[PDB]
């Protein structure tokens, strides 16, 4: 009932923001006009030969790389069953690599430049049929909406596991892409890369180098898992990740404006501090239990150690509040969003999106400690009682 029409209802939604930041000035249309719809809605781009043909060579590239990328190997998680997946896992060179041959195919003049966004608006359709031809294969390997939530688990061809790779390769580095192309975009049309512009693609750059240096790391995710792929995360993969974090950027590419020094320095802090959060909460995490003995903060740490052979950090940003580390992220959210000024609500639909995110993974993340770890988490939710923020919630 909800999941097909939410299914049906979804694609549109990426259009309306994309037609709306590029075709009109990033404001937010709505209109009861029927001819005001037709002029809005024919700007959706048909699926070309040669968007569907540089997709799929993109897509086929990041597969490609995924399965010969050098090493090394991992076990993949679900310590029942045994039911313990490998996993051949190169995406620091896979990414540097597919930046050498991406750069390389651009200055050879055989690519160019602003592909991703001259040929964009095709490509929004090109993946969007794509998601749906391979949601029905993933439907295929392995009972109205299971085109939805999927089936077969953890489904693979050659080694190459693909919530995974969705994931990352075709779905994520796409993303610099789009972003690079849309920079190179805004040098062609206006003389400058202005500083909004420099903001947000580096500061999406550094946050995806981030993730990669911890490709590991999204083993242990609710994605990978528990939640068994489908349409929703396929199409989470190719569509709306590269195609609605790439906004700002889309929008800059027609706003050359510059910002103050005191916003260059407040949104750039932000970033920081975000990055301290985000990354010092899970480092401190880590570094604490596999030495609990160790000082965090000075002094001594304060742990419960749970009755199922584990240990709670009951202290540093763990002792502040339970999530400071989904804080650090919505931090770094804001930060991507606040270049774009205050011209238009669409850069800052992230955020919004990011925030109601966050707050449903946490509830997820807390019913779980407590399906595991009883009375100890609730032991934990009396020392640390604030979720995320954490005066406040």
């Amino acid at each position: 009932f909800s999941w097909l029409v939410l299914m049906i209802a979804l694609p549109p939604l990426v259009y309306y923001l994309w037609i709306c930041v590029t075709y009109y000035q990033g404001e937010l249309v709505f209109t009861s006009d029927a001819a005001a719809w037709r002029r809005f809605w024919s700007h959706v781009a048909p699926p070309t030969w040669h968007a569907a043909g540089l997709y799929a060579a993109w897509f086929l590239g990041q597969a490609a790389l995924q399965v010969w990328a050098p090493g090394p190997t991992v076990q993949g998680m679900k310590l029942p069953d045994g039911s313990r997946l490998d996993y051949r896992m190169n995406g620091i060179f896979s990414f540097l690599f597919t930046l050498a041959v991406v750069f390389g195919l651009v200055t050879m003049g055989w690519l160019d430049a602003t592909v991703l966004y001259d040929q964009l608006g095709p490509l929004l359709t090109v993946v969007n049929i794509f998601t749906f031809v391979f949601a029905g294969f993933l439907y295929f390997w392995g009972p109205f909406y299971d085109y939805f939530m999927g089936t077969a688990l953890n489904p693979r061809i050659g080694s190459l596991d693909l919530k995974l790779f969705c994931e990352a390769r075709p779905g994520m580095i796409f993303w610099l892409l789009m972003n690079l192309s849309m920079a190179a975009k805004q040098y062609e049309l206006h003389g400058t890369v202005t500083v909004p512009m420099l903001l947000v693609v580096g500061f999406q750059s550094f946050y995806l180098i981030d993730y990669f240096i911890h490709e590991e790391a999204v083993l242990t995710t609710w994605d990978i898992k528990h939640e068994k792929f489908g349409w929703m995360l396929c199409w989470g993969d190719l569509v709306w990740l590269p195609f609605t974090y790439t906004l700002q950027a889309q929008y800059l590419v027609h706003h050359t404006h510059d910002l103050p020094v005191w916003g260059i320095i407040a949104i750039v802090a932000l970033n920081l501090a975000g990055y301290a959060i985000f990354r010092g909460a899970n480092i401190q995490k880590h570094h604490f239990r596999r030495d609990p003995n160790r000082i965090v903060w000075g002094k001594p740490a304060k742990y419960i150690k749970t009755k199922q052979g584990s240990l709670l950090l009951t202290s540093g940003w763990w002792g502040i509040a339970r999530h400071m580390n989904y804080f650090g992220d919505l931090m770094i959210a804001l930060s991507w969003c606040l270049p774009a000024a205050f011209g238009s609500p669409i850069p800052y639909f992230h955020i919004v999106y990011f925030t109601i995110l966050l707050l449903h993974r946490e509830k997820r993340d807390d019913a779980m400690c407590l399906a595991k770890y009883g009375e100890d988490w609730l032991q934990y939710r009396k020392k640390v009682p604030w979720r995320i923020v954490p005066k406040i919630y």
